[PDB]
């Protein structure tokens, strides 16, 4: 076989691919207006999150079909190509095309399989391996953003940074596979009572499924519609720019470390209560930011927490599901669970966006995430694992 850590190494390579593949339209924006609005470049990376939040569906499906391997070589052979190709293109909608659509659906079908597969090799630790193959979305922005401007000084960063890409994701799905169906890597751990897992079907019927989707939703669009208002409510406020961005910067550090140490800390501890209270602290900072926001120190803390809170779902969400559902079908329930998050990828930045310049004030918008994050919080709170399934059919075998 091999050692179990391996599979954590995948899922790091493939999820920093995917952070690359969704922060580069940020390196993007003043190169392409140069050429030829921020709004029309934006609109190719909305698609790119629709397709992505989308795509993880069917490649969870066909994951836990036909084994992760192919699913992720797939997507690292088409986000390759489509990034590849938008350095030859000479439109708008070629960019919606080869971004939106081809690189966010290979970027769904890399993010996917990893994110159900490490568990697999990590029982006595799911969340932690979960947030190993989540955390390169918080990466990509460190290892690429200075590369990725090292290079235009544009179409070279789209080619490149293709290749490398590609270059990571088969290799990443080229050694990924969940461990044997008997054998489960561990060093420890009348007629009987066998429990099961939950097929994705009766997943999907599930109440508490869609109690989770509807959180799920709440929180992303919450984070995704006020994020890029924090450093213009700095400036706002009376800071300058460069102090503004100084400030929100630190959010990245929080969005990537929190992916692993929640998933570290619900290990030990249990998810709910302290999903819950990460909810729960959102909600508090969009209400805060109205009085921290207007100093760099202040600024600093409420981005710090946001990008806590919102970093968290990535880890918390997909070992919830493993929790109440199993990982035998995670691929198939965490995927159809993620188009929550491509729906409020696509609109929340769009909404908030609209919000403020509706009001001319961050009032609504901030308000607006509040309540997402209240009903959230309340959602994940109240929300307990369903009952475990019984395998009658396994059950009959005992005489
Ligand atoms: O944080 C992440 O891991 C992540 C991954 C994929 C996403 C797709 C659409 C919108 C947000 C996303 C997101 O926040």
């Amino acid at each position: 076989t091999m050692p179990r850590w391996v599979p954590l190494l995948l899922g790091l390579l493939g999820s920093t691919t995917c952070g690359m593949l969704l922060y580069a339209w940020s390196v993007f924006i003043k190169p392409l207006n140069a050429e030829f609005s921020r709004a029309e470049i934006a609109m190719a990376f909305a698609i790119c999150c629709l397709i992505f939040g989308l795509m993880t569906f069917p490649a969870g499906r066909l994951s836990d079909k036909m084994g992760p391997r192919k699913v992720v070589m797939t997507g690292g052979v088409l986000l390759a190509i489509g990034f590849i190709l938008s350095g030859f293109i000479q439109s708008k909608y070629q960019l919606y095309i080869t971004y939106g659509v081809i690189a966010g659906f290979g970027g769904g079908m890399i993010y996917l399989p990893p994110i159900a597969t490490a568990p697999k090799w990590w029982p006595d630790r799911r969340a932690l391996a979960t947030g190993f193959a989540v955390v390169g979305l918080g990466l990509g922005s460190f290892l690429m953003g200075p590369l990725a401007t090292y290079i235009i000084e544009w179409r070279y960063v789209f080619w490149y940074c293709g290749v490398a890409m590609g270059i990571m994701a088969l290799i990443a799905g080229a050694f990924l596979e969940p461990p044997p169906a008997g054998w489960k890597p561990a060093g420890y751990t009348a007629a009987p009572k066998v429990t099961r897992d939950w097929t994705y079907e009766e997943a999907k019927g599930d109440t508490k499924f869609w109690l989770l989707y509807l959180a799920y939703f709440c929180g992303s669009f919450a984070g995704l519609m006020v994020i890029g208002h924090l450093a213009g409510f700095g400036r706002d406020a009376g800071l300058t720019a460069m102090a503004a961005a100084g400030a929100v910067s630190s959010l990245a550090f929080s969005n990537a470390a929190t992916r692993i140490l929640s998933g570290w800390f619900v290990d030990k501890i249990g998810i709910r209560v302290y999903f819950a209270a990460l909810f729960a602290l959102q909600t508090a900072a969009m209400i805060a930011i109205f009085q921290l926001g207007g100093s760099v120190v202040g600024l600093s803390i409420v981005a710090i927490v946001i990008g806590w809170n919102y970093g968290a779902m990535f880890t918390l969400f997909p070992a919830t599901c493993l929790q109440f559902y199993g990982p035998t079908a995670q691929g198939s329930n965490y995927g159809l669970l993620f188009t929550a998050c491509g729906l409020a990828g696509f609109a929340g930045p769009w909404v908030g966006g609209w919000l403020k310049d509706t009001t001319g004030t961050y009032y609504l918008p901030f308000l607006c995430a509040a309540a997402l994050c209240a009903l959230g919080t309340a959602i994940v709170f109240m929300t307990k694992p369903p009952e475990k399934k019984h395998a009658l059919e396994l059950e009959v075998l005992f005489q």
